[PDB]
């Protein structure tokens, strides 16, 4: 076989997309997609986290704060053990990736 | 101040950008645009990789496999200590994201 290992994203998806595809000793890589007025799960972060954002506008809402909004073109790190909620409210389609190291079970300790 | 920290990369780059924007101890998170016929340096991983490919087509070779080619929608991970080169022959523009976890200080020891 190869060396490396590929895994494959959805390309101008225009639904809602959680694609949870990378999930090793080291790493999760998460690719989301949101269509206008979904949102994610409220959670508290269960690793240290960094939100990809390649298209769109993040509506993020973090502990007791007022919503943030982040567009394409920002990488947004949230810590860990953080209340935290993802919506896309601004505009037709959210795009991100998400990025948690180290993997939440070596912190679940 | 805010409980998120925010970073921003570059959008629609047409030049050779090489933004090594996050560098946590526990990740590092680089944006990377290849124009066509540009390429990284070649070297050995230094951490755990995950290559995402937002736009384009990546030449990459490692070790001594022949050049493999990977489209944007490809998320492609690269073993710690592997030797590599990225290339852009492609494609008129190659953007991808790299991220490496954990911080290659923790592998060096
Ligand atoms: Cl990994
Ligand atoms: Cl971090």
């Amino acid at each position: 076989g190869m060396i490396e290992k590929v895994y494959e994203f959805k390309r101008d998806a225009k639904t809602k997309v959680v694609e949870k595809l990378v999930n090793t000793e080291h790493v999760q890589i998460n690719h989301i997609v949101l269509p206008r007025g979904e949102q994610m799960p409220k959670h508290y972060s269960n690793s240290y986290v960094h939100l990809i954002i390649i298209k769109g506008e993040m509506t993020l809402t973090l502990e007791d704060q007022e919503p943030h909004n982040y567009k394409e073109g920002n990488i947004v790190y949230v810590p860990f053990n953080v209340k935290m909620l993802i919506q896309n409210i601004n505009s037709d389609i959210l795009e991100f990736f998400v990025v948690k190291a180290p993997h939440p079970k070596k912190l679940n300790a």
